[PDB]
């Protein structure tokens, strides 16, 4: 299993435990976490986070392109940690 640091813009900080094949929000849910979403289908940007370290697989979304991924935005409703990572929430009004 790993460690998801998940850091909030309002400055609070949770760990979460999470397997490589269970997605980052279920796993923050359970926890008992207020996380964004909407569609959970990763189809919006609702539950968006930004990975500051670590690897994430985001392979089961669809609405943000290579270049996103690539800066570590990520649809965590549908993401899937590889290594424990810090992940910025909320983030879904400074996508860019
Ligand atoms: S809630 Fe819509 S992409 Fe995650
Ligand atoms: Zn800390
Ligand atoms: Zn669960
Ligand atoms: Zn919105
Ligand atoms: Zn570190
Ligand atoms: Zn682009």
């Amino acid at each position: 299993a790993y460690s998801i640091t998940l850091r909030s813009p309002d400055g609070a900080e949770e760990v979460v435990q999470c397997e490589e094949d269970q997605y980052i929000l279920e796993a923050a849910e359970d926890a008992g976490l207020d996380m964004p979403s909407s569609c959970r289908a990763g189809a919006c940007s609702a539950c968006l986070g930004k990975v500051l370290e670590g690897s994430v697989n985001n392979e089961e979304q669809s609405f943000l392109d290579d270049d996103q991924l690539e800066e570590g935005w990520s649809l965590l409703c549908v993401a899937m940690p590889q290594s424990d990572c810090v992940i910025l929430t909320e983030q879904e009004d400074n996508l860019d």
